[PDB]
């Protein structure tokens, strides 16, 4: 969920079932890259693997070096940077 | 957790969180005495945004559950349940 305000630009993701250990955020050029992987090999009667990949092009008026990520209690991953004005 | 298994006296069930998936994108298969589940969701806007979401799972069916009477359902809360009565 891309969000373009006047003041900032953010990218919000629901990652409720991934711990911070299982998430990675990278920036290369003007592209934000996000990945998550969680596994529950629960015994001999079950398993589940969950995965997501995301790429988001950064607006031209946002310096890619000013980018930061964060995770909240509600289980949301945000990648954001201020817009240069 | 995104998954829980639950044994009652009348039924067996497996609950799953699949909130971000539409019914079209989900697949429930009963393979003998094993349940297999799969979902894949992709949103592309070139050349600006890409999100890809995937899950894969398998569970063993208890001996007193007939694989043939296993049904699945999807709720409005975005929850997938695979359930079968017991014998």
């Amino acid at each position: 969920e891309m969000r373009l305000e006047k003041d900032r630009f953010s990218v919000n993701l629901d990652v409720k079932h991934f711990s911070p250990e299982e998430l990675k955020v990278k920036v290369l050029g003007d592209v934000i890259e996000v990945h998550g992987k969680h596994e529950e090999r629960q015994d001999e009667h079950g398993f589940i693997s969950r995965e997501f990949h995301g790429k988001y092009r950064i607006p031209a008026d946002v310096d890619p070096l000013t980018i930061t990520s964060s995770m909240s209690s509600d289980g949301v991953l945000t990648v954001n940077g201020p817009r240069k004005q």
